[PDB]
């Protein structure tokens, strides 16, 4: 029985932890000791690198690799007595002993982490042991924020408090910049000049945006200077399945497509993030062998179910069965796809897909039959202790198409997802900081581009090469009415440059965007600053609809609510 992809289901049972329970105390503490450090055994660990050895074609040379291994064993056996000095002090916080053996645990704990993570970035191995070192760079920024709220108590000193949120400070963009860098020379290796290659990088970025990106994306939430309360990341990037290749070795490479034309095909360029409505398949055949052969998709945008966006037509439009529609909607959400692939016959004369059985929250529905390409292998759900419809991770977005008509064959159907976390309702509420990237618009103003994001932010951003709007963002504030927040930006400027926020209603407010990199330069962690409109906004409706007018040379990340009062 095939076992799916055991580091997804870690990271995404992290991820979920993450976005849920962002908030100091003993329930993160020991959260992450439950979810990883406590769970996760040597095992395990080889599991993680070989994952990406497998991707790269690269050993991690034997020496480096199981001081690799021992090191996590380490840090595991050191943060459980962490865990362990945290529940006692919890329990007699004034207690001078308990105090004591805290400061030594976290000592212990952060002394560990500062030797330990040079040996998960070891030269010319870097890209093999990312994912293990970004469980490590966690791990460190999560004592670190430890020690900023609760080391007053533990009786630590004044200056050295001071001194650990300057290195918690530091090492957030520290360790977000190794983990994109890494990652961008990872895929640059990867690229080729032929479909097979192809296949190996898309599988790549899927596996590390999982592993290692989507975590980096939270590292910004342990500074509790810049969120004193509870808030979630949203992580809005699609995600994509593979090809329905059976056998990836796509030999002669002359006759398969190149990996420009798969990838201009397959990755959607960026866009506002949308939401699956329905697909209406297409369904064609070559002699007797019967297939998905082109589709339409219809979406909608963030808190606008009413207004769909039909996607050109992918595919041919066959006539060899009668078009079927599948259908979701913002709460029932399609989470799962069982495909059946031509080639699990290796004599069919298409590369594509003869059936998919798509699974929703309530019930299935099946073009033509189920197969056993399961995307919960790939995407599993973020908690296995509860059913699939309610512990799922993602859900179904859109479906591209690579199509070869000569040659071999191709009607390269691939599926795309969004993480659970990118809700198809912007909800504020009043007991959180809440993040809103700005490509949960539904609107995109003209002149107003999405562009790709660096890595870290967890999806793509926002700018214009001229002065003028963005586009429109749709909110709903839940809970008790009335509600006041301040409104805060996470932007990027290549020099001072201002703005104007509006709602529905007539007051608007100026935005500066100070400058934070220069021209030219690449987007790093650093790159990303916050700005505050200090003066906070009261709202009385529970849908509003926001506007952000932004001079050229400035890029929008998101839009941050945080409350007045509680």
């Amino acid at each position: 029985l095939e076992t799916g992809n055991t580091v997804a289901d870690i990271s995404l049972g992290l991820i979920n932890f993450l976005y849920s329970n962002f908030v100091p105390g003993g329930g993160f503490i020991v959260g992450l000791l439950e979810l990883i450090w406590g769970f996760i055994g040597p095992s395990q660990w080889d599991i993680f690198l070989a994952q990406i050895e497998q991707l790269i074609s690269q050993r991690i040379e034997e020496f480096a690799r199981n001081q690799a291994i021992s090191r996590l064993e380490g840090l595991s056996n050191l943060y459980k007595c962490y865990v362990r000095a945290f529940s006692d002090w919890e329990k007699d916080p004034t207690n001078p002993a308990l105090r004591e053996c805290m400061r030594i645990q976290f000592n212990d704990m952060n002394s560990a982490l500062i030797t330990a993570i040079p040996l998960f970035r070891v030269q010319n191995y870097e890209v093999a042991l990312l994912s293990v070192y970004v469980q490590a760079a966690n791990l460190h920024l999560s004592i670190l924020r430890d020690v900023s709220v609760f080391g007053e108590r533990w009786g630590y000193d004044t200056a050295t408090i001071n001194n650990r949120y300057s290195d918690l400070t530091s090492l957030i963009h520290v360790y977000t910049n190794h983990c994109v860098d890494t990652y961008n020379q990872g895929l640059r290796r990867l690229e080729g000049r032929f479909l097979s290659d192809w296949i190996v990088y898309n599988r790549f970025r899927r596996q590390l945006t999982i592993s290692v990106l989507d975590i980096v994306a939270f590292f910004p939430n342990y500074d509790i200077r810049t969120y004193p309360i509870q808030t979630a990341t949203q992580l809005t990037r699609e995600v994509y399945l593979d090809l329905p290749f059976i056998n990836e070795n796509l030999s002669p490479a002359a006759v398969y497509p190149t990996f420009s034309a798969a990838e201009s095909a397959i990755i959607r360029s960026p866009h506002l993030v949308d939401f699956l409505n329905s697909f209406t398949i297409y369904t064609d055949s070559l002699a007797r062998s019967a297939y998905w052969g082109g589709h339409l998709v219809n979406s909608f945008r963030t808190g606008t179910t009413t207004n769909l966006i039909r996607s050109p037509l992918y595919g041919r439009e066959g006539n060899t069965e009668r078009p079927v529609t599948i259908t979701a909607s913002p709460s029932v959400p399609i989470f799962r796809t069982l495909s059946y692939p031509t080639g699990l016959d290796n004599s069919n004369p298409v590369a594509g897909i003869e059936g998919v059985e798509f699974q929703n929250t309530i019930s299935r529905s099946i073009y033509r039959k189920s197969g056993p390409i399961d995307s919960f292998s790939e995407l599993p759900p973020q908690d296995a202790s509860v059913s699939p419809a309610i512990g799922y991770s993602h859900r179904l977005c859109h479906a591209t198409f690579l199509e070869r008509i000569s040659g071999p064959r191709i009607a390269g159907t691939v599926f795309s997802w969004t993480h659970r976390s990118a809700s198809p309702t912007n909800e504020v509420s009043p007991s959180r900081i809440t993040q809103i990237p700005w490509v949960k618009a539904h609107t995109l103003a003209s002149g107003a581009s999405v562009i790709k994001g660096p890595g870290f932010t967890g999806g793509d951003i926002l700018t214009r090469n001229s002065m003028g709007e963005l586009g429109t963002l749709r909110v709903t504030f839940t809970g008790r009415l009335p509600q006041s927040y301040y409104i805060r930006f996470r932007y990027a400027s290549v020099a001072n440059r201002s703005g104007t926020f509006r709602y529905s209603q007539p007051p608007s407010y100026g935005i500066s965007f100070p400058k934070t990199m220069d021209a030219g330069e690449p987007l790093t962690s650093r790159s990303f600053a916050h700005t505050t409109l200090f003066t906070p906004i009261t709202f009385s409706r529970a849908q509003e609809e926001f506007d952000l007018y932004i001079q050229s040379g400035v890029y929008i990340d998101r839009i941050e609510f945080i409350p007045v009062t509680a």
